[PDB]
């Protein structure tokens, strides 16, 4: 009984994480230590191959006053509100696969343009469900899933999925489950086109379409164009209320030598905001941090620089971004035509290479403001994140 175990991988990340959200509601602030264990067995020999994945996860308090609770890093007692001394999920996934087409059941971590299990706090959020995925049809990279429960990043248990009522944009309310499906086509070597559909029962459905385009000029000098469209609405009884949003997101990139230069825009049309699920973020951006820019009717613009430092220090890498929003419609929260500001700074040192393969060191700072009412959930804030990740590889 060889492959299953000869090919198994076994990795253990250790993170030390400091999170502080300060306003001028008190600070939401903690210092925490994490442990993430992934064991994915190889595949059994045969026409069909069988396997077993394991996620084992544990967080511990280091300094965390109860009055600064509810960052996403520790759960908190629903009687007393103390953030826990410690906590841990154990999840398990089965696998089957012929060719390059696989089928999974149990803990899952979807990551596509409509849906993202959340990496953004100490521990990941997971769903449970069934996926199917396949690259066997030529040029098509596909995925589908049916998901029925969710385990949060700051919880221990599988709950029912539900929709965020942030800012009063929608009545929060829970579903029985959701599916997605889509993937993408490679049209020709420069161009690549994407399509998804996600139906969340009695809550909302969504259409995503898109296209990425590559164009090179030098060895050092490079440029891409991505144009996406998202049509968000109601499946059946619509227990959330009205959902009527059309989003257009264009995103361009010029890389020259070690520098990048990036422009984004969101353009919202319709009567409401762009909906999403609780305990996480969106499949729109890989991160955009405390400010999110999804208010109803909003028009927003984003500018980004990056600098890779190979020349001086292999592994070192820097970023900064200015993001502005407007014609924002929230009469409950102080007006039509409101606005949002953010300034992000981000410094990542990661050692690929060497005997410290996989050692991470990272600062992130954000300065977010608005002119909306103090009684909004998304509130003017200055957030700090520092983390120290290392990973062992036992096999």
């Amino acid at each position: 009984e060889g492959s299953f175990i000869d090919n198994s991988s076994v990795e253990l990340t250790t993170r030390n994480f400091y999170f502080d959200r300060d306003y001028q509601y008190p600070a939401a602030k903690d210092w925490t230590q994490g442990f993430i264990l992934k064991a994915n067995s190889g595949y059994t020999e045969g026409t069909i191959g069988f396997g077993l994945d394991v996620l084992a996860t544990a967080g511990f308090k280091l300094d965390a006053d109860a009055e600064h609770g509810g960052t996403g890093n520790l759960p908190r007692d629903t009687r007393t509100n103390e953030p826990a001394d410690s906590y841990g999920e154990i999840g398990v996934t089965a696998k089957a696969k012929m060719s390059q087409t696989e089928l999974r059941i149990g803990t899952l971590m979807p990551m596509n343009p409509v849906l993202v299990a959340s990496p953004a706090r100490l521990l990941p959020q997971t769903y449970r469900g069934i996926s199917l995925t396949s690259k066997d049809i030529k040029d098509f990279d596909l995925q589908a899933a049916y998901l029925d429960k969710v385990n949060h990043r700051d919880s221990t248990n599988y709950e029912k999925i539900k929709i965020s009522g942030v800012n009063g944009r929608f009545k929060g309310a829970e579903t029985d489950g959701l599916y997605y499906l889509g993937g993408n086509y490679q049209f020709n070597p420069a161009l690549k086109l994407t399509a998804f559909y996600m139906d969340v029962d009695d809550l909302y459905n969504q259409t995503m379409v898109g296209a990425l385009h590559q164009y090179k000029i030098n060895d050092t000098t490079n440029f891409s164009s991505q144009l996406r469209y998202y049509r968000s609405r109601d499946d059946g009884q619509a227990k959330a209320g009205l959902v009527d949003n059309d989003l257009y997101h264009a995103h361009f990139e010029l890389k020259h030598q070690n520098h990048k230069f990036i422009f984004g825009t969101f353009q919202h049309h319709g009567d409401t905001a762009f909906p999403y699920l609780t305990g996480g973020e969106t499949g729109l951006l890989i991160d955009t941090w405390p400010g999110e820019f999804l208010n109803p009717k909003e028009k927003a613009y984003s500018f980004r620089y990056e600098y890779d430092f190979k020349e001086y220090v292999p592994g070192l890498c820097f970023m900064t971004r200015y993001t502005t929003g407007h014609n924002i419609y929230a009469p409950n929260l102080g007006g039509t035509n409101l606005k949002e500001r953010e300034t992000d700074f981000d410094l990542g040192y990661t050692v690929q290479s060497g005997w410290l393969k996989n050692l991470g060191l990272r600062a992130r700072y954000a300065i977010y403001d608005n002119n909306m009412l103090s009684t909004a959930n998304i509130k003017p804030v200055n957030e700090t994140r520092i983390n120290i990740d290392y990973t062992w590889k036992f096999k």
